[PDB]
């Protein structure tokens, strides 16, 4: 927890009493178990929503849904049941609730079992389930002096007659919100992102939306790959973002311009980026995911835990902010080494919250943490980005003013500041690893067997926030050389491995003073000329499986080839700048880089041309 944070525990394990209905009859009992936290804002009145594991914590137990409300942001709570199970067995439960706040309600989206032991995903058909959606509605008054709030919970209603019993290629099965909090489109509809089952008992994820508050609801067509659970939406840029647990692998994120009807795989952004495990081989987590406007600027956070225990103990929740271009690693919100898998995290009037898990040997309680420190820490990053986007946008290129340096898809910044040991993002995302270097005005110079800097891609590790080069990409920057090399010597270029090897694309110089653009694995041919002392402009671009090297804002001769051969996608290790950084490869290159610039996307013809004009008005230097 940053500085300022602080927590209680809120939901607390063997302890917490709830109002248990039976028969008729109410009863305070304690409940062994919290989890499935869902934390919204209901027009000022703050509601955690939870599951209420009576006997255990194992899934397949007695479990209703429980409430906690607040009207003095979290210092004191009212405790209620949301929603009650069929009473049908020892082992009944509605779970995994999913919440939508629309108006002064909140809808509250479970599955329902009567009496199975089976974990939901191994259940051949649907005689076990059902699928509820209960209505809480959220009444304030100011009775007495002060605020008070009260939520009357509706009868939960089956939301079975909108399942298909057929969808493309398959029969369906069961289905489940995908935990946490969903959302209302900007089109007033409720969108739930949904994991269903098949008959093959694969899970995938859908949009599962209203039109009517909630009366009727629909399917949008399309679907994410077979793996996909637990899915996590929000709107940004009329789109909706669907992030994916995907257990064994790597996140998947998809983007849907039509209440899911199409969804397309957001390998430019944040698919990929987040994996479950150091080595992205264990199960996987709910996580929040939410758009916010923090100080004017739409963002968006996510959290997810680090596990770096393995299983599902899912030490290690972190929170993360992307402005879908940059992606911060804000820190660790749970404290020390503690089990913590899911987690909500909510923004209410200009504060942030989460109430996440924590797990000592299967007992969980939820901790309701007030996040003062991380939104410092996020205010200034956003600070930051906002600035440096106003710096480069507004700087007048050279002919009247031309056409502005583009910021659109800039993730990353290497410039004048750097330590002993790294070059500095500017975006302060993530830094390039340095050996052998000194600083100059806006970047570094290098030399001698090992020299150069790292900016790593897949070697961020389990999360990867350059993942996106894999698909697309441009790399820039300014060059001089400084000594004639013995043979070839690198300069700048894309790594598919450690070593800097085996190259996706990359520029060398040679002992006859030219260029030598690398073309993945293809023979390089030598082209142009180049003297010694004198500075260029570079800029790497790849996208379509294409890779193209301009030098002063020209494409080298027979540039545009393939560089991706096959069906296979790239996995790029890192960017190499200025040398290899591999004492191991002996080359020497002595050269001095300047203002790297990395872009998502293949720049066009224009922008090339004005950061090659305006490549000594962009550094930070004078900042
Ligand atoms: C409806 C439901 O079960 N939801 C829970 C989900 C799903 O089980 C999961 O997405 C698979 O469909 O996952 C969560 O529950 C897991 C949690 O209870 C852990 C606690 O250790 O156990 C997991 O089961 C493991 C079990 O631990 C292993 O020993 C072995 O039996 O494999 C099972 C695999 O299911 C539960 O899946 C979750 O925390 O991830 C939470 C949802 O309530």
């Amino acid at each position: 927890l940053a500085p300022g944070s602080s927590r209680v525990e809120l939901f607390k394990r063997q302890s917490s009493k709830v109002p248990f209905e039976k028969d008729g009859k109410v009863t305070e009992r304690v409940v062994h178990s919290f989890r499935l936290p869902a934390l919204v804002n209901v027009d000022g009145v703050m509601v955690a929503i939870a599951d209420a594991r009576y006997e255990t914590s194992f899934a397949n137990s007695l479990i209703d849904t429980v409430a906690k409300y607040s009207v003095d942001d979290g210092e004191t709570w009212e405790t209620q049941i949301a929603i009650k199970n069929s009473r049908a067995s020892s082992v009944s439960r509605v779970v995994d609730p999913t919440v939508i706040v629309k108006g002064n309600k909140l809808y509250v989206l479970v599955g329902s079992y009567n009496s199975s032991r089976s974990y939901w995903t191994s259940h051949g058909d649907a005689r076990d389930w059902d699928i509820l959606l209960a209505v809480g509605e959220v009444t304030k008054s100011t009775a007495g002096g002060k605020i008070t709030a009260s939520i009357k919970w509706g009868s939960p209603v089956s939301l079975k007659e909108f399942f298909p019993a057929e969808m493309e290629g398959m029969h369906t099965n069961q289905f489940l919100g995908g935990a946490g909090v969903a959302i209302v489109a900007s089109n007033g509809n409720l969108v739930y992102p949904v994991q269903v089952t098949n008959k093959k008992k694969q899970v995938f994820s859908k949009i599962f939306y209203s039109e009517d508050e909630g009366k009727t609801w629909k399917f949008g067509k399309g679907r994410s790959a077979f793996g996909c659970s637990e899915p996590v939406a929000l709107e940004w840029e009329g789109k909706l973002i669907i992030n994916t647990r995907v257990d064994y692998r790597r996140r998947l994120v998809y983007e849907s311009s039509d209440m899911g009807n199409t969804w397309l795989e957001a390998v430019g952004t944040l698919s990929r980026v987040w994996g479950p495990s150091p080595k992205s081989n264990q199960p996987g987590s709910q996580s929040s995911f939410t758009a916010v406007t923090i100080e004017g600027m739409r963002v968006m956070l996510f959290t997810h835990p680090l596990n770096f225990k393995g299983r599902w103990l899912r030490d290690r929740l972190n929170l993360w902010l992307t402005d879908n271009q940059r992606i911060y690693n804000v820190g660790q919100v749970s404290i020390g080494d503690e089990n913590s898998a899911y987690s909500s995290v909510l923004y209410k009037d200009d504060k942030l919250y989460c109430l996440h898990e924590i797990n000592s040997n299967e007992v969980y309680s939820l901790v309701f943490a007030r996040l003062v420190g991380e939104l410092r820490i996020i205010k200034s990053v956003l600070q930051s980005w906002k600035n440096w986007d106003s710096h480069l946008s507004s700087i007048c290129t050279p002919a009247g003013c031309g056409p502005a340096v583009t910021t659109v898809g800039l993730v990353g910044f290497l410039s004048h500041s750097a330590t002993k040991t790294e070059w500095e993002d500017a975006y302060r995302c993530v830094n390039a690893s340095t050996a052998n270097a000194e600083r100059v005005p806006n970047g570094l110079k290098f030399a001698g067997v090992g020299g150069g800097a790292l900016w790593p891609v897949s070697q961020q590790g389990q999360n990867q926030r350059y993942h996106f080069a894999n698909h697309a990409f441009t790399l820039v920057a300014s060059v001089t050389i400084h000594e004639v090399p013995k043979g070839a010597s690198p300069l700048l270029g894309a790594s598919l491995d450690s070593s800097g090897g085996k190259k996706l694309l990359g520029l060398s110089y040679d002992k006859r003073h030219q260029w030598q653009p690398i073309y993945g694995s293809t023979p390089v041919t030598p082209t142009g000329s180049w003297e010694m002392g004198k500075r260029y402009h570079v800029v790497l671009t790849m996208a379509n499986k294409i890779g193209s090297v301009y030098i002063d804002g020209e494409p080298l001769e027979g540039s545009g080839q393939t560089v991706v051969p096959d069906e296979r996608t790239p996995d790029i290790s890192h960017f190499y700048v200025g040398g290899y950084k591999r004492s191991g490869m002996p080359t020497d290159s002595r050269v001095t880089v300047n203002n790297v610039l990395l872009y998502n996307r293949q720049l066009n013809a224009e922008e090339i041309r004005t950061l090659f004009l305006s490549q000594d008005l962009i550094g930070t230097e004078a900042h």
